[PDB]
This record gives C-alpha cells, structure tokens and sequence, in this order.
C-alpha cells in the first residue's frame, strides 16, 4: 500500500506513534517519507547482506527475520514480510522496540540525515487529526 501523508498520519497516530519516546508525529512521517516513499512493501538490501522492509526500513540483521540473514536475532518477533503488509501494526509495534534501544531516532539514519532538526511539524500541516 502506498500511503497519502495525512493517511500515514493518521494511521501512525492511530497506533500511538505520535510523541512516541518524545518524537512528535512529523519525525515519523518524515522518516517513513525518505525510508519506503509511504510504501509498506518497500525492501532494499544493505552492503551487509540484510535487507531493510517496510515504511520505516526495519532491518533483517536485528529486527525481523527473512530466512536469508546470517546472525539475524529478530528481536521484534516477526517475519520481515509482516513488515510489507497494508496494516502497519506490525512495522509500528517494532518502530517502538527500535526508538527505544538507547539512540533514538537516530537508529534510522535517513532520519538524522534528513528529518532531525528540521521543520518536522510540516509533515502533518494540513492533516485532520
Ligand atoms: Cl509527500
Ligand atoms: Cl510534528
Ligand atoms: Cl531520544
Ligand atoms: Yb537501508
Ligand atoms: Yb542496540
Ligand atoms: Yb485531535
């Protein structure tokens, strides 16, 4: 599914991600916008030999598990396809195990990239909420 920003908003809020750990809801729509596009069968390999899915790029090395990932310790729980799904529960609940493991946001680095200290607030401008 490829999401509108609102409906990405919306959705995320819906699923208590906004000022989840202290990151207003823009940070997140932000982050899934340079990540996957709004995309949830995004999947991109990394040089390391892992792959990254979903809207927010969960990788296969630590998070979820693909099969195909030598030393993976899905600490989500999870198949990484569960991550490609229209319903985002699954990459929203592992966003939150991710955020909390002691370096913020800064664990996706197309946020600290793109998103951190910017006009993040833009993101969600406009969105019913
Ligand atoms: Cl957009
Ligand atoms: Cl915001
Ligand atoms: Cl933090
Ligand atoms: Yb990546
Ligand atoms: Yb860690
Ligand atoms: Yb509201």
């Amino acid at each position: 599914k490829v999401f509108g920003r609102c409906e990405l908003a919306a959705a995320m809020k819906r699923h208590g991600l906004d000022n989840y750990r202290g990151y207003s809801l823009g940070n997140w729509v932000c982050a899934a916008k340079f990540e996957s596009n709004f995309n949830t069968q995004a999947t991109n390999r990394n040089t390391d030999g892992s792959t990254d899915y979903g809207i927010l790029q969960i990788n296969s090395r630590w998070w979820c598990n693909d099969g195909r990932t030598p030393g993976s310790r899905n600490l989500c729980n999870i198949p990484c396809s569960a991550l490609l799904s229209s319903d985002i529960t699954a990459s929203v609940n592992c966003a939150k195990k991710i955020v909390s493991d002691g370096n913020g946001m800064n664990a996706w680095v197309a946020w600290r990239n793109r998103c951190k200290g910017t006009d993040v607030q833009a993101w969600i401008r406009g969105c019913r909420l």
